[PDB]
């Protein structure tokens, strides 16, 4: 009595428009834009001015129609189910010309019993799904006087308005880094399931919750307590009474190694769910740790459900899990912490297996406007870049969508923690019973689906509420504010925290991405999480920092930087490379201020459907002023080269700025705020455009990820310049869990490479001692009073740190050697009297290393550019080169279309090359 499964991917599909004039072959999973493009009806969607040009697609319905489905049993003894892991978004599901469902959530798994429609069918059944025009449907919802309305500033759009009414990826209606395609279709896998009476069941969703005995969300668990493995299985259809549950927990690496094999206790069952648990000895399982914190130990758990009077199990579910505790700490700073020197207020940090760690990473946004075309290769390449940059965490930004299982699998294997969020962003949402019920379905499904993942670090209700949107609402409408605040608590706390707490004991919660923490957490309270909000005391520090300041005059002034617990967002836009631009924009539009380049810059957004040149120009100006203030301004005779050099110059500013911020946040770990995290805005691009991204759409590295890789190293030497006071401070910051000792080399040379007399009055070398997740000031000097630099515009301090220590949880007796390369320029980069360094580049086919040598003098911001046709990244880039120093640079080759020829096409340049004709 096995379950008969037909994958909908293996069925023949046809896509039709609303007006019956367009008919193209379809795919499953897919979206209309992709099927239209594959057929040649439209060009690539990311190209030119297609954000405007392709609006006729989103403005209409698209229907996915299968050819008649063969192989289904017509025996009335058999329940036939349509199972959809994702439909985007408003759809009408027809089976044999009968409407059986009307889904309205992208983030929910939909299942419909089609047994009667099948029985009624005169011939083989046709499955059709008619996807509505989301902007039309939302406009119609808003048009009703009977629904809720908010002030203009609260529901202000990026491109399409009324997005708060739909349970669809919010950036699909446009964002300030992306287009507004509003795609529709079967965005995730789908199946037809035929179940026989008294036979095998079908697994819909499985929730595995591995926690320490007595563990509760947002509270530090007991690390000496035994492990509890709770298995809750959602299914179709009929499970008989007195159900039995057994598990086999084997090592994910070796099947032969069995952790636990036995029955589950405290079995509970309902119409479509069966739950049980097992307690395992605290000493037995090997712990999972994030990357560079130990091993990423995983286990394969297979849960078998048997019925009384059945030899074989009727339901079997498998998941890959990890034994670990992850705490998001947002409660009050304890008396013990105050006594240790920590400023009072509230926490904002993470703890892995009871250990505090410094979080390093960025914000992950969707890599494509069309989720179906995002492949395993594309995500694995992105993850290579994440690891190479020395990340331990990504913030999975809302909204955004809930990532599929396969993406979390990558993070589980690699050891990258994923700070996760519910799909609510930069606006206020309705709180009607129907909307809330739809949200509950989405939260229940995704929390249950994702709980087993070792990489899941936390759940946050939404993006930018208490720090932005709620204060906007209080200003925009003081009278309606308490009501609106009440809805926020009702949806994001009362409902959402309860749905999470019911389905997870292991994952911590925060009602939004940025807040001042909580006063109380108690499920007995009408509002379970009592938020601190603006109940603050002067001098006290609360929450994470979400900081952007576009005034370029203070970009490198640390007194302008926020003093907080954690930095979850920070950034400035930069142009992508010319190679990236060439993929989407016409050659004649390859100029800094071309109409197509401007219109693709969504900083600042249109605030509607207009071609807003004014708002977009604001971002273009910000980039221009940033270059003009600090970097050599290109003036190349070749317009192509001029555009490329200006693009590069914007990247230099972005990189250096983030570095200035990262080193400041990291140094805070040893200061009274006890800063424990840096997540820059943003990691990746959704398309070819000027954004806050470090990784371009195809994966190409900007200057930013090379500078952030170094700045995210375990032990770093950071130069802090108070330019108004003319004071230089060099600090050593370590994120290791043990103290380390080491030395920092300090070499003052002129721009020709010749040493400055008496090393400009500064010591040539200094020893250091830095504590666990702490900082130490190694140098303090006034550039005028304490130092003797003959010409500040003909001087550079080269910083080289060496330290010896151990990474957390290293078995090895052998100590790791930590090295960090940095520099200090006593003037802005545009003031440095650089001369042609006369760079020589060569590639060695055996060692797979590029040799870079500066021949005539000092080279600043030495830059290697890989051509198009190759994917990957260099082992270092944007570095200082002293003459005669032969630098070896390797390349992580991810993909090559050149047959090895790409190495001949690699170019080298420096700060000097910006100002040549
Ligand atoms: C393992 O794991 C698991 C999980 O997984 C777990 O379990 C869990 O538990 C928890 C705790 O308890 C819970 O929670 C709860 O809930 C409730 C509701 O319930 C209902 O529902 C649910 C859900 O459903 C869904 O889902 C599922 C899954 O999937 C399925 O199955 C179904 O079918 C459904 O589905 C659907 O829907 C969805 C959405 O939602 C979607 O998605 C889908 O698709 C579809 O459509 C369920 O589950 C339940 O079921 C249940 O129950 C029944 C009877 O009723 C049975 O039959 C079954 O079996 C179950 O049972 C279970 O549970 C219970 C409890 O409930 C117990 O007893 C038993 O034994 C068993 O176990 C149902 O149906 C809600 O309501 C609640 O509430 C709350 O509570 C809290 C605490 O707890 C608090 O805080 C809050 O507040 C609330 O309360 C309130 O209210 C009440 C009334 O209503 C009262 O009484 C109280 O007092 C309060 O009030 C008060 O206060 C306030 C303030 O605060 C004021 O205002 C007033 O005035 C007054 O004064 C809760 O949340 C859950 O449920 C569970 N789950 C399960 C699945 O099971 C376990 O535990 C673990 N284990 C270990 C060892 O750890
Ligand atoms: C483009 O695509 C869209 C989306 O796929 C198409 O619209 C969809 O059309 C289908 C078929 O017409 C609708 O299916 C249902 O239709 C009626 C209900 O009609 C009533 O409700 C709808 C929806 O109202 C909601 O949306 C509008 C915005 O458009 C909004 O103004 C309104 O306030 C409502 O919004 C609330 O609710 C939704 C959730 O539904 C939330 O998302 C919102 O947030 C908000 O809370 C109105 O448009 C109508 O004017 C009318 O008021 C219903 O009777 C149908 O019932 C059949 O199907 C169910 C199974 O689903 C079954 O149980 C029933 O027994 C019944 O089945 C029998 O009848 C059918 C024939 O009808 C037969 O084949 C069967 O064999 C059975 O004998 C059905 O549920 C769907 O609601 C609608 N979706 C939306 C979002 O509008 C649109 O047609 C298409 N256009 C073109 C040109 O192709
Ligand atoms: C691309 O787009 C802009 C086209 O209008 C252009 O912006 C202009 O940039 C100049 C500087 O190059 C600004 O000039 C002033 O900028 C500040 C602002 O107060 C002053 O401190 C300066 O001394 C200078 O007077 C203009 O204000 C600015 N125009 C606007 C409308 O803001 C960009 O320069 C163009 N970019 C490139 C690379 O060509
Ligand atoms: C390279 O690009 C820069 C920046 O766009 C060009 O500089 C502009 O030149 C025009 C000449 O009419 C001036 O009116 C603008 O004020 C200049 N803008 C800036 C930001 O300096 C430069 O002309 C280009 N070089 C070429 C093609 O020779
Ligand atoms: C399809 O028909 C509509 C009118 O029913 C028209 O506006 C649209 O341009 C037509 N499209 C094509 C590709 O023929
Ligand atoms: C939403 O509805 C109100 C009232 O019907 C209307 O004034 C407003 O223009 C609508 N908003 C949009 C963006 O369509
Ligand atoms: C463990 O399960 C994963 C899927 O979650 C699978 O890819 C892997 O092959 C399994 N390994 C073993 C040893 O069972
Ligand atoms: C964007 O454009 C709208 C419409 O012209 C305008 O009201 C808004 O202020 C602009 N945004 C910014 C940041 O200037
Ligand atoms: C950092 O190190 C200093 C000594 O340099 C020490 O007094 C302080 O308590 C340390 N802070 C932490 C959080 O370890
Ligand atoms: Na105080
Ligand atoms: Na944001």
């Amino acid at each position: 009595g096995k379950a008969s499964i037909h994958d909908l991917a293996l069925q023949k599909w046809t896509v039709t428009n609303e007006y019956g004039n367009i008919t193209v072959p379809g795919k499953f999973p897919s979206q209309a834009h992709l099927d239209l493009h594959a057929a040649g009806v439209i060009g690539e969607s990311n190209n030119g001015l297609n954000d405007f040009d392709l609006r006729w697609i989103a403005a209409q319905n698209w229907t996915y129609t299968s050819k008649p489905i063969s192989g289904l049993s017509k025996h009335s003894d058999i329940a036939t189910w349509l199972v959809f892991d994702g439909l985007d978004t408003y759809a009408t599901v027809k089976f044999c010309d009968h409407i059986v469902g009307t889904p309205d959530n992208q983030f929910r798994q939909w299942f419909y019993d089609v047994s009667s429609a099948l029985a009624s069918c005169k011939s083989d059944p046709v499955l059709s799904i008619n996807f509505g025009s989301v902007p039309r449907i939302i406009n119609a919802i808003n048009a009703s006087d009977e629904v809720q309305h908010w002030p203009a500033s609260v529901v202000y759009p990026f491109e399409y308005p009324n997005r708060q009414w739909v349970r669809k990826e919010q950036n699909d209606f446009g964002w300030d880094w992306g287009p507004a395609f509003s795609p529709v279709g079967p965005w995730q896998p789908g199946r037809i399931v035929q179940l026989s009476k008294g036979g095998e069941l079908y697994s819909l969703n499985t929730d595995i919750d591995i926690f320490r005995k007595g563990q509760f969300n947002n509270f530090a668990p007991d690390q000496t307590a035994p492990w509890v493995v709770n298995a809750s299985l959602d299914f179709l259809g009929t499970l008989p009474k007195h159900a039995s549950m057994s598990v086999i927990i084997t090592d994910a690496s070796d099947s032969r190694s069995v952790l636990y094999s036995g029955k589950l206790e405290g079995v509970t069952q309902s119409d479509m769910t069966v739950t049980g648990s097992v307690t395992i000895d605290a000493h037995k399982p090997k712990l999972w740790w994030p990357r560079d914190m130990g091993n990423q130990q995983l286990y394969n758990i297979t849960v078998s459900v048997s019925s009384a009077g059945s030899k074989t199990p009727i339901l079997v579910s498998q998941r890959r899990v990890g034994f670990r505790t992850i705490l998001f700490s947002s409660g009050n700073i304890t008396d013990a912490q105050i006594a240790s020197g920590i400023t009072p207020g509230n926490n904002w940090h993470f703890e892995i297996n009871g250990h505090e760690f410094y979080a390093k990473g960025a914000n992950l946004i969707p890599p494509d406007a069309f989720w179906p075309r995002v492949t395993s290769d594309r995500m694995n390449r992105l993850f290579d870049s994440v690891e190479s940059q020395n990340f331990n965490m990504l913030r999975v930004w809302s909204s955004g969508t809930y990532l599929p299982d396969w993406i979390y699998d990558i993070a589980d294997e690699r050891g990258v923690l994923l700070w996760s969020e519910f799909q609510f962003s930069d606006t206020l949402y309705p709180d009607s019973d129907d909307f809330k019920a739809n949200v509950v379905g989405e939260i229940t499904y995704n929390v249950r689906r994702l709980n087993h993942h070792a990489s899941l670090a936390c759940w946050m209700g939404g993006n930018e509420f208490e720090n932005l949107m709620l204060p906007i609402a209080q200003g925009a409408d003081p009278a309606t504010y308490p009501y609106v605040l009440g809805q926020y608590e009702n949806l994001f706390i009362t409902t959402l925290f309860n749905v999470l707490a019911a389905n997870s004991h292991s994952i911590s919660y925060s009602p939004c991405s940025a807040n001042n923490g909580w006063l109380e957490i108690d499920l007995d309270l009408p509002v379970p999480i009592v938020e601190r909000y603006y109940n603050t005391t002067s001098g006290h520090i609360y929450g994470d920092t979400d900081f952007y300041n576009y005034d370029t005059s203070v970009s490198f002034d640390t007194s302008a930087y926020p003093v907080g617990r954690f930095a979850n967002e920070f950034g400035f836009i930069s142009m992508p490379s010319i190679q990236t631009w060439q993929q989407a924009v016409d050659p004649e539009e390859l100029s800094f201020n071309s109409t197509t380049v401007i219109l693709r810059n969504h900083h600042y957004p249109a605030g509607g459907l207009t071609r807003n040149i004014h708002n977009s120009t604001l971002g273009q100006v910000e980039m221009t002023l940033a270059v003009e203030r600090y970097y050599p301004t290109p003036d190349k005779t070749d317009p192509v080269a001029n555009f490329s050099s200006w693009c590069h110059a914007t990247q230099l500013f972005q990189a250096d700025m983030y570095k200035s911020e990262i080193q400041f946040y990291r140094r805070g770990s040893g200061l009274p705020e006890r800063q424990l995290g840096s997540l820059y805005w943003q990691l990746n691009d959704i398309w070819q455009a000027p954004t806050w991204a470090g990784l371009e759409y195809d994966g190409r590295w900007k200057v930013l990820p090379y500078v952030s890789r170094r700045t995210y190293e375990h032990v770093i030497a950071s130069a802090f310049w108070n330019y108004t006071a003319n004071e230089l401070e060099i600090w050593v910051t370590s994120d290791l869990w043990e103290p380390v000792a080491g030395e920092v080399s300090l070499t003052w040379v002129d721009l020709k490479g010749k040493p400055i007399a008496n090393n400009a009055g500064m010591t040539k070398s200094t020893k250091f001692n830095v504590g666990a997740i702490n900082t130490t000031q190694i140098i303090t000097a006034n550039i005028q009073s304490d130092l003797k630099i003959p010409d500040t515009s003909d001087a550079v301090l080269v910083i080289e740190l060496t330290a010896h220590g151990k990474l957390p949880n290293a078995a090895s007796s052998k100590t790791t050697t930590f090295t960090h390369h940095n520099h200090f320029l006593p003037v802005w980069p545009n003031q440095a009297k650089v001369s042609d360094p006369k760079l020589h580049l060569s590639y060695n086919k055996s060692t797979k290393k590029f040799t870079v040598e500066a021949t005539a003098g000092v080279s600043l911001y030495t830059w290697l550019t890989h051509p198009a046709g190759v994917l990957g990244f260099f082992d270092d880039n944007a570095f200082v080169l002293r003459p005669g120093e032969k630098k070896e640079v390797g390349f992580t080759l991810q993909q090559d279309t050149t047959g090895g020829k790409w190495t001949e096409q690699v170019t080298v340049e420096s700060l000097w090359d910006l100002t040549t004709p």
